[PDB]
């Protein structure tokens, strides 16, 4: 059940990051001057599923896709149909995630949430429903659509470590998608709309307006509970930003890192951090989006991102450009020799 | 010749920068939604050693190695046999730098510009003397041993593009290396030596002020000439200073990237764009040092590095931390899908 997986989320191992930590100082280096490689292979050691060493091995970037009723409210410059025919692309092996991972020596899994087309062969099929619904006139979905779909994906991410991955990357792909996140981010962070609604896929800066009077309205309709992620993501959210939520869940409950993206992710972040707080120690940031709500997003999640890109393509490509770094920080504590 | 040398540098290629340009927002994506991916695939476009694109073939991590004379001023807290101990050591590839290095599939060149001890087998022999003069009571050098030491680097290093080499990265090792590094920002940049002088490995505080004493010292006895980049060198720098300069020149004249690391290497890229700015394009940033004259140097090359990991290691680690940055818009680049 989604209970029992919340509360069976492993405490990160103190012990083996002690370990750790000595390990570390006693590295041909001045203490501490590998910086944030030395502090993400010690968060890394902590992490269960990783067997009390910072390692690597098999790595997934999970790509969640939905289409979104806000669509219908004129926030989105690109049709519908991209989120369909970009999803097909990614089976195929062309899009700038799929190149990044491949770089990176990761799978790409795509994962269709909630589509509004027919199936495509080849994508994995969870999907809810054809698109979410409007959230300027009511909830994206109904509670337990929200938590089936959160505990069939952690499912599927648990599972996927049963066979090898040990490290996550976490994306999207859904046309409209940046409206629910920004809601999502003011909800939980207390933000006017105004602070947080950004340009997405190329908007006109002549349609902002709208957008920000959008997640307003869309808050104001729906009432979403600050202290109930479940509830912020099934009414002010979408199926996309939910798969997201589970990913993170799923990789929590195998005590297994999970590498953000942008600002899409920092919404689900936010989310999943509400509804479990012991998600947190399992997360890892990637770059800092272009976007304009992504500063406040990470502040209250306490992040700072290792890469500054100036990128907003999403669909997972700043995770997979993370990879290498804690691949470094691996090789680091494995490799190096000893001051003494 | 030297003068030969830094007057042939070549132009970036204008047409092949537009060329990767129509190219790049052609691809699967938002234009413009891959950010500084897509300004670096350009950069490196127009570099003539890469044959109008942007690729990364073999890579190297040029690791310039020195003593000092100020170090007898008391501004570093290692023992000076460090510096050829941790040469050594980067024989054998037990060292961070090392360790970065092979997982960027970069080798590392090591090489002694002027180490005060026996010279070390397998380490590449460049030395000037054994350690360079006190800064704080004379000059570093003759501008003749700088001018002699520019050529002799640069020649090697475009060697190396004869070689397969299309991506260089350089570093240092020299223990006391901060405060020359902080005598040459301060005249390159106008600052006080207050806003640019640090820690450098772990200095204790109470030790600081004595370090901007002398760096004010050896400023006011040399009088360098902050238009004359040679002279800077020469009077306030050090042998292993002059040797990063030498790489970029030597990346520059062969029309190749050549990666930053920290503080150190901002000083020499602030004496080598002064010294012949045709360099500029050819430099690409690593990561922002955690040193405290670190905006200073960036603001002044305007560079805002990709990686923010609060590293202060040196000896190339962040270059090497980079390079899989490099392949990645590469990557994008070639691999990626077309929207039309
Ligand atoms: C070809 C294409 C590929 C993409 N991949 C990610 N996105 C990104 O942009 C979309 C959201 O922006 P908005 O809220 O402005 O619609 C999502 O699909 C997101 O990951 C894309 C967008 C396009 C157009
Ligand atoms: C074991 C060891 C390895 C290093 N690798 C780089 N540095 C770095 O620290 C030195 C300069 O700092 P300062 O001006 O405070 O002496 C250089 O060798 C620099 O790359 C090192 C320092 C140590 C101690
Ligand atoms: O940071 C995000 O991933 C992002 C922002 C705008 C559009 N698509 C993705
Ligand atoms: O940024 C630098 O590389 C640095 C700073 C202090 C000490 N060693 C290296």
């Amino acid at each position: 059940t989604l209970h029992a997986l919340l509360r069976d989320i492993p405490a990160p191992d103190a012990e083996a990051m002690a370990r750790a930590q000595q390990h570390i100082d006693g590295l041909l280096k001045p203490p501490g001057s590998l910086g944030r490689l030395e502090t993400l292979a010690v968060q890394l050691a902590g992490m269960p599923g990783l067997n009390g060493t910072p390692q690597v091995g098999e790595k997934a970037v999970l790509v969640m896709c939905a289409d979104h009723g806000v669509w219908d409210e004129g926030v989105a410059v690109s049709p519908k149909i991209v989120t369909a025919i970009q999803a097909a692309n990614m089976t195929r092996g062309t899009t700038g995630v799929c190149v990044l991972a491949a770089q990176a020596g990761a799978k790409v899994h795509v994962i269709d949430v909630g589509i509004d087309a027919e199936p495509i062969p080849g994508v994995v099929n969870m999907r809810v429903a054809r698109g979410c619904g409007n959230i300027a006139v009511g909830p994206a979905m109904s509670r337990l659509q929200a938590e089936a779909l959160l505990l069939e994906v952690s499912r599927y991410t648990c599972d996927l470590a049963q066979r090898g991955v040990t490290l996550f990357g976490v994306g999207e792909l859904g046309m409209a998608n940046t409206t629910p996140a920004a809601a999502m981010v003011s909800v939980f962070t207390g933000s006017d709309a105004k602070e947080v609604v950004g340009i997405g896929a190329n908007l006109p800066p002549s349609r902002i307006d709208n957008k920000v009077d959008v997640v307003r309205r869309a808050i104001a309709i729906n009432q979403p509970n600050p202290r109930d992620g479940i509830d912020v993501l099934s009414k002010v959210g979408g199926f996309d930003l939910v798969g997201m939520t589970g990913v993170m869940l799923g990789a929590a409950r195998c005590g297994l890192p999970v590498l953000l993206d942008g600002f899409l992710s920092y919404s689900a972040a936010l989310a999943a951090c509400q509804i479990a707080p012991a998600v947190r120690p399992y997360l890892i940031p990637s770059h800092f989006s272009a976007e304009k709500g992504a500063r406040i997003a990470l502040a209250h999640l306490s992040m700072e991102p290792y890469l500054h890109m100036a990128m907003r393509l999403g669909a997972g490509s700043g995770a997979a450009l993370a990879m290498p770094i804690v691949e470094a920080a691996c090789a680091m504590f494995h490799n190096m020799g000893e001051l003494a």
